[PDB]
């Protein structure tokens, strides 16, 4: 038995921002009726989780992720043709690639500033070499070091600026943006499908030690963040893994009491944790909040 939500809550105005999309860059997405609806619902079903798991109710991550996947569905817009994705796990021979565009943009600057980023050449059957700036996630898991996402930047901008214009003309739009839909020179390749068992089984692994009873403020509050970061940085199902991972760490949290206020506006929860090691993450969770 673990103390189950708070009878405290968070402001209403913070209850809409829960599981909001608040990029640093682009700002106009209040649309009150559906995005606030959706932000206080998530905030709703993540306290109903978190009492079935004061309770007993959920007993893995495994589950805890299916009952945040049900309420993530159910947000859809009925006849919604992306809904089978976002109730489907990723598989190998699946989608994993994010070109970064809008409203992703903001996260060229972020991998070229990147303090971990490195110096790499692209090899481009389009492009022809480019210099990119480089940022490889890994992660420690039982001694294996595994390459979760890859960010690439392009950083010849001017050549870039050009080619595309002329590469749009000379192959045509449809072509060329189905080629970019892959090899946008600047892109996120995702952590490969092929290590979502073993992720999944290391998710829970941290829910079992997440739901302890005896744990300090300091540990819960670390594996509130742990399990957020792997799920968000493994992006488990094909559509809609960052919500159900935030959706998932503050049930976790809000199953001992802790009321998570949102994230800070500009920062954008999954993409701070693709961006960082998990020591790092860890640390620096308190600080993406309120």
């Amino acid at each position: 038995a673990l103390p189950g939500p708070s009878q405290r809550q968070l402001e209403v105005y913070d209850q809409c921002l829960i599981g909001a999309a608040r990029w640093p860059d682009d700002s106009s997405k209040s649309n009150t009726p559906e995005n606030r609806a959706y932000c206080q619902s998530m905030y709703n079903s993540i306290r109903s989780a978190g009492d079935e798991i004061s309770r007993g109710g959920i007993t893995s991550f495994e589950e805890l992720w299916g009952r945040a996947t049900e309420w993530r569905l159910s947000k859809l817009q009925r006849g919604e043709p992306l809904y089978s994705a976002f109730a489907s796990e990723r598989t190998s021979d699946t989608d994993a690639v994010t070109p970064l565009v809008k409203p992703y943009k903001s996260v060229l600057a972020r991998v070229v500033d990147h303090e971990d980023a490195h110096d790499e050449i692209m090899q481009d059957n389009l492009f022809g070499d480019l210099n990119v700036k480089v940022y490889r996630q890994t992660a420690y898991l039982h001694g294996n070091v595994i390459p979760l996402n890859t960010f690439r930047v392009a950083t010849d901008t001017e050549y870039l600026r050009d080619r595309v214009a002329h590469l749009r003309t000379e192959l045509g739009a449809k072509a060329l943006k189905q080629h970019l839909q892959r090899y946008n020179p600047d892109r996120i390749d995702h952590t490969n499908a092929s290590y979502l068992p073993i992720i999944k089984d290391h998710l829970n692994d941290l829910y079992r030690q997440a739901i302890s009873s005896d744990l300090s403020q300091a540990e819960l509050i670390s594996l509130i963040a742990r399990t957020h970061w792997w799920a968000a940085s493994a992006m488990p199902d094909q559509r809609g893994s960052a919500a159900k991972a935030e959706f998932a760490a503050r049930a976790i949290a809000s199953a001992h009491g802790i009321e998570l206020p949102p994230f800070r506006n500009g920062n954008v929860s999954d993409i701070e944790a693709m961006l960082s090691g998990e020591e790092e993450f860890v640390e620096k969770y308190r600080s993406l909040l309120d």
